[PDB]
Formats: structure tokens, sequence, C-alpha cells
């Protein structure tokens, strides 16, 4: 499996990322068993990312292409889109689907 998109909350329905814009997110990140591994909001401040330029997983890249601006939607990440076998040992265990809670807030 690739990336599950499913919504939270509607967004513009009109206005979706396109190669090379800045997104600007909240995201929280866990585990399948619901263990937050990261969180922006935890930290107050957006995360800015540029799509296509592969800073972030793979369904990353393809999941919040399919989000409209303003939407908040879970994205669920096999691990083929994600760390993969290797994982990234002491926070994201081997062949790990994770599942991330994204807001798009604007893009730049």
């Amino acid at each position: 499996m690739g990336v599950q998109v499913e919504t939270i909350s509607p967004g513009d329905g009109r206005t979706f990322p396109k190669r090379g814009q800045t997104c600007v997110v909240h995201y929280t990140g866990m585990l399948e068993d619901g263990k937050k591994f990261d969180s922006s909001r935890d930290r107050n401040k957006p995360f800015k990312f540029m799509l296509g330029k592969q800073e972030v997983i793979r369904g990353w890249e393809e999941g919040v292409a399919q989000m409209s601006v303003g939407q908040r939607a879970k994205l669920t990440i096999s691990p083929d889109y994600a760390y993969g076998a290797t994982g990234h040992p002491g926070i994201i265990p081997p062949h790990a689907t994770l599942v991330f809670d994204v807001e798009l807030l604007k893009l730049e």
C-alpha cells in the first residue's frame, strides 16, 4: 500500500499543492499503536516543505498533494512510502505503518 488519505475537516476544495510550492502545515506523527513520535504542534511552529523535493517521506509527497488548502486529513502511510525496513532506530521501528494528522494551512 501507499498512502491513504481520510478527511478530518474540509479545505477550500479547489486549491491543491503543485510541484515546487511550499506547503505550510501543522502535523502529528504516530506509530500504528497510536504512540506519538513527532508533532509540529508541540513545538507550536508550523512545518514547511517544498513539494517534489523529497524533503519528506513519499507518503507526504503524494498524500499532501491530494489535500486542498485549509483541509485537515489523516494520512496512513505504509513502510515502503515511509521509513521502510530500516525505519529510524530509536524513533520509528522496522516495517512501520505511520499515521499522520496533517492540516494544510497555506501554500507559499
